[PDB]
DNA sequence: ATGGTAGGGGAAGGATCG
DNA sequence: CGATCCTTCCCCTAC
């Protein structure tokens, strides 16, 4: 009969816009080859492979790429008698769509589904595979969104006193909509129960009557919540139908192994006829939710496919050496490397090269690959950009990669390709996902927006995992160029590339373009290696399984949604309903440290998950809070509730036995689950142990996300009172721990009394025990008069004692570290030597990946000497012997001599050429869209605008920009004045390392030495009563005066 | 659309004091 | 009236 849901992906083509560089035409004179052919053409798209040629949209007998498709434009490319009986199947992503009965009356669906979607019905499509390998999509009918409204509030506001009345008013309001989107919608299209529920906010709140309204269309529910009755609180109206399908059917997950089973009236699932399919899948199914169950024994992934891909493009305009622009039809996409792996076997299965202008890959590359057990690359030759891109999209649709990865493919690759396919070549994308049409293929940028905080890529049925963000979150670097990341993680350096070199390599011919192919394939291989080292798919799938959210929203839609979903589950379970809404509170207090170098033993105590344990112990929650005394005036204070003053206002938190905290329950259950699964790591195969580790990681993530979720003003379900109470309780606890240690163990008598272990630990000097440092949940205590022999093993017992004697469970204080020497520099900045010989650096420019590697190495060597050299340590002790104030006129002790040496060596490396300029590059992140800036006079901003004027690589909206500092010259000052006049010395001397190396520009030698001295001053002011000016002065005594 | 409060220190520019 | 400070913004940390 034909398809029931029109396939919008191109299966036929007879005429297209042809664009291709004239440089590829050899029979043309070497003079008439500069430009780029552009114009309409009327021939069928074709692709060349190995001397043979075939139409791009030709599918069947002989193909160049692998194909996992069945339907292709109303053709059933499946061997007749293909009726695989499906029992179990794995699910990775979930679609939420609308289906009308009038549309589907052609399809021979059962009566049940047509009743489910009679005017319009929401359908939940589970996508995945069978164990055999078949692509499968099961459609779940019956899922209905629903939201609550107070009955006492609605009855009197809308002059109605019955649920059918509410249905009538809703239908009417939807009729007189702006655009008459819903015309003919009537009251019988809605269901309205009356049910007793409780608002989650505040203990005083008592149950009441709410109208529960069931809605079949996300559009209708959205319009209702937006402008139905704005003066009435609406509950859970944002909950999408997928979340309802997950939570209302207990046991279900968003990622895992399901099984078809018999249903309510002995109902069985029904398989769809091929012409009714709506996916690029081999078999599809219709079923209600009771036809589904979970399968337990199943634990391993199925044969999901992962396409890793990178692209490379070239300009076409007057300047072919400038960076391309996808909006200009002259700049084209020259090459696309695309390699497909199997995710269950982490093995590479196919490698493909899409190229404009046929080529032969270099032989060193081919030899390395074929020797590394990898498959033989297959090159696809194209004459135009349209044919190449169409073939790439046809590959995406036919092979149907369930997962897709690359590097910086969110800000460059996908936007470039899709801008080409959309703005220039005019191609619809709604069918090139998993759905045959009407799908999702959008790409979000930041731009001049306020609400958005992250770039996203969402493709239905296609999980995009950009390894860029993965590395940015998991690894700490100064720059994230793919080759730098490769060398830093895998210790495998590979060739760099720039657009400045691409046109030449293209013009020389098929071999110098096969070089470009080699570079793209090497990039893609490196990305694949990173992917399967960090295993982001398993991590994020475990998070999705835990939070009841699909993999896509797991990745790109924030953290608040996960905590919100779990809390929604628990609150609906326990009788609440979440109301829809839409520097806040005092944080922690860092213990004012008395700075300096400490050589006596230091002990480090800290709390295990301080904020979650506070929430657990004190029963903090939305439902246990109250702002009014009369609410808690009927129970005994202290024994039944906790009175506390937070932010100049009294708060009451009813204790556990009155009303149990929802947050406490979530945290306790998550913690017990984490402990259970971690107890299985030993007696488990490493294959299983990787999954177990990802699981426990996800659990810890959500646990640490609880408090943050509570503290997001104007977020979803916010309650800053809880966050401020948590921080205040933590501050109080730290203060109390300090005072207890001070008062109870001032005398060594008591230290011996409680622990008969300080006998074999009494040091020469006098006994003292005083808190020296503290931050949020940490305590560093000085132990003059004790030996650092078993200070760890006795501080363990100490912390256990303090926890037992001071705090309610599950609050726990542990002894983690004991330092031999420690440098208290300033607030939240310190460096120390652990008793185990390992160094510890926090806060200082050392860890701050914004500085140049040279000053980093130098200051490192300095501190290394300060800790791993006995003479300079005794020298610091000598500096301590005296107040340091007199030393502006006194001499520095001999030990410090070493410093001078290293310092002067610095100067050498600064001015002496043949040094690496990359060893001298600064980095800085570009936070916002530059138009929204308050100073507008920043180094990386100068470099940004300069790169923009030079038609260079415009940095993506949130990367790190590298730069260097020029010295003042005639050209520098002249161009400064010229640019100033055009727009109409301070740190304007900032330049791209690239431009400033090929133009032979010289660095500001004075600046880098002055900042080496500044970093030294900042790091070593501690040893001189923390005075900066005095430290700079007496540091001048390590530098020849001809440099001051 | 959907990520918290503390911090220190560097760059840039205005205000202030003798 | 000229350095000295004093504000503000911005980077990236530690919890
Ligand atoms: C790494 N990190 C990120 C955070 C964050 O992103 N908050 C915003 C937010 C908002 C909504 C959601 Cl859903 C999720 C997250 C933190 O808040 C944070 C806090 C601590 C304090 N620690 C923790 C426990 O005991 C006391 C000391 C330590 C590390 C932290």
């Amino acid at each position: 009969t034909g398809p029931t849901q029109r396939h919008t992906y191109y299966s036929e083509c007879d005429e297209f816009r042809f664009i291709a560089p004239r440089v590829l035409d050899e029979d043309a004179p070497p003079e008439k080859r500069a430009g780029v052919h552009d114009g309409h053409l009327k021939r069928a798209p074709k692709v060349y492979c190995g001397g043979d040629e075939r139409d791009v949209l030709r599918v069947g007998s002989g193909g160049f790429w692998p194909r996992r498709s069945r339907l292709w434009g109303g053709v059933d490319h499946a061997p007749a008698g293909f009726n695989p009986t499906v029992t179990v199947f794995h699910v990775y992503d979930i679609l939420e769509n609308v289906e009308h009965a009038y549309g589907m009356r052609a399809a021979q669906f059962h009566a049940r589904f047509m009743d489910a979607i009679t005017p319009t019905g929401t359908v939940i499509t589970l996508l995945g595979l069978t164990p055999e390998g078949h692509r499968v999509a099961v459609h779940v009918y019956g899922t209905r969104q629903y939201f609550y409204m107070n009955k006492e509030e609605v009855d009197r506001h809308l002059q109605c006193r019955a649920p059918r009345d509410l249905c009538e008013r809703m239908a009417a309001a939807l009729r007189e909509s702006p655009g008459a989107s819903f015309r003919g919608i009537s009251a019988d299209h809605f269901e309205a129960e009356v049910v007793e529920r409780t608002d989650v906010y505040y203990y005083e709140t008592r149950p009441a009557l709410f109208y529960r309204v069931y809605v079949r269309s996300g559009r209708v529910l959205s319009y209702l919540c937006d402008n139905f009755c704005p003066a009435i609180k609406k509950y859970e109206g944002g909950v999408d139908a997928t979340t309802r399908f997950i939570l209302d059917n207990p046991g279900f997950v968003t990622f895992g192994w399901y099984r078809l089973k018999p249903g309510r009236n002995n109902t069985l699932a029904q398989p769809r006829a091929p012409m009714a399919f709506g996916t690029s899948s081999d078999v599809e199914f219709n079923c209600t939710a009771d036809n589904l169950a979970i399968e337990g024994g199943m634990s391993d992934l199925p044969a999901y496919k992962l396409m890793c891909f990178d692209i490379a493009c070239k300009a076409g305009g007057e300047d072919e050496l400038a960076f391309p622009v996808a909006g200009h039809p002259e700049d084209l996409v020259i090459q696309i490397s695309c390699l497909l792996y199997d995710l269950s076997t982490t093995a590479l299965e196919h490698v493909l090269l899409f190229s404009l202008g046929s080529c032969d890959l270099p032989e060193s590359h081919l030899n390395e690959l074929a020797a590394r057990g990898l498959p033989t690359p297959v090159v696809l030759e194209f004459d135009s950009e349209f044919e190449m891109l169409l073939a790439f999209m046809t590959l995406v649709k036919q092979y149907g990669p369930e997962f897709v990865t690359g590097y910086n493919i969110i800000n460059f690759d996908w936007p470039f390709l899709l801008a080409k396919l959309t703005d220039i070549y005019k191609v619809p994308l709604d069918g090139y996902g998993r759905m045959n049409g009407r799908g999702v293929f959008r790409v979000w940028d930041i731009g001049q927006s306020h609400f958005q905080k992250r770039s996203k890529i969402k493709v239905n049925g296609m999980v995009n995992i950009d390894m860029y963000g993965i590395i940015t979150d998991k690894i700490k670097l100064s720059s994230y160029k793919l080759n730098a990341v490769a060398e830093a993680v895998l210790k495998d350096k590979k060739k760099d590339l720039s657009y400045r070199d691409i046109p030449a390599y293209y013009a020389a011919g098929p071999a110098q373009r096969g070089v470009i192919g080699e570079y793209c394939i090497q990039d893609s291989l490196l990305v694949g290696q990173l992917f399967f080292k960090f295993l982001p798919h398993l991590e994020l799938s475990a998070v999705a399984r835990l939070a009841g959210i699909n993999i896509t929203r797991t990745i790109y839609d924030g953290q608040q949604i996960r905590v919100f979903t779990c809390l929604l589950r628990l609150a609906d379970q326990k009788g609440f309903i979440l109301p829809d809404t839409q520097v806040g509170y005092q944080g922690a207090r860092v213990h004012d440290p008395t700075s300096g170098f400490h050589v006596n033993p230091v002990v480090g105590f800290d709390f295990a998950s301080l904020y979650p344990s506070i929430i657990q112990a004190h029963n903090l929650c939305f439902s246990t809070l109250s702002l009014r005394a009369d609410a808690v005036a009927h129970l005994e204070a202290g024994k039944d509730y906790l009175e506390i003053e937070v932010g100049g206002r009294r708060l009451f938190f009813v204790k556990a036995h009155v009303r149990e905290s929802l947050l406490s329950i979530l945290l306790r259950d998550w913690l017990a689950m984490r402990k259970q699964i971690r107890s299985r790591i030993p007696q488990s195969s490493p294959e299983e142990a990787v999954l177990l580790d990802k699981q426990q990681a996800a659990i810890k993530v959500v646990c640490n996300s609880v408090y943050g979720f509570t503290g997001v003003q104007h977020g979803l379900l916010p309650c800053l009172h809880v966050a401020a109470t948590v921080t205040t309780i933590g501050r109080e606890m730290l203060l109390a721990t300090r005072e207890y240690v001070h008062a109870r163990w001032a005398a060594f008598e008591q230290l011996l009394a409680d622990f008969p272990e300080a006998a074999d630990m009494r040091a020469p000097g006098p006994y003292s025990m005083r808190i020296i440092y503290g931050d949020t949940d940490s305590i560093f205590v000085l132990c003059r008069g004790l030996t650092a022999a078993g200070l760890t093993a006795m501080g363990d017992k100490m912390a256990s004692h303090i926890s037992r004697a001071l705090f309610l469970p599950p609050i726990k204080l542990e002894c983690e570290k004991t330092f031999t020497k420690l440098l208290l520099i300033a607030k939240k900045k310190y460096i120390g030597v652990i008793y185990g010989g390992k160094m510890l650096i926090k806060g200082v420019d050392l860890v701050r990946k914004n500085n140049c590697a040279f000053i980093n190495r130098t200051s490192r060597a300095l501190v290394d000497l300060l800790f791993y050299d006995d003479t300079v340590s005794g020298a610091a002790a000598a500096l301590a012997e005296r107040p340091a104030e007199e030393w502006l006129a006194r001499p520095l002790p001999e030990g410090l001599q070493a410093f001078g040496a290293v310092l002067v060596d610095a100067h050498r490396r600064i001015t002496d050429p043949e040094r690496d300029i990359q060893d001298f590059v600064l980095t800085a992140e570009l936070s916002r869209h530059p138009r929204a800036y308050t100073n507008k006079r920043l180094a990386h901003l100068t470099v940004y605008y300069k790169l923009m004027a030079r038609r260079a690589q415009v940095p993506s909206i949130k990367d790190r920009i590298p730069y260097v500092i020029v010295a003042q010259t005639r050209e520098v000052e002249e161009t400064v004045a010229r640019l100033a006049a055009l727009r109409e010395l301070v740190s304007e001397l900032a330049e791209d390392p690239a431009y400033a190396i090929a133009h032979g520009v010289a660095l500001n030698t004075d600046y880098y030495f002055s900042h080496l001295l500044g970093a030294a001053c900042v790091t070593f002011k501690a040893l001189f009563g923390n005075n900066a000016k005095i430290t700079e002065s007496l540091l001048k005594r390590f530098i020849p005066e001809v440099w001051h």
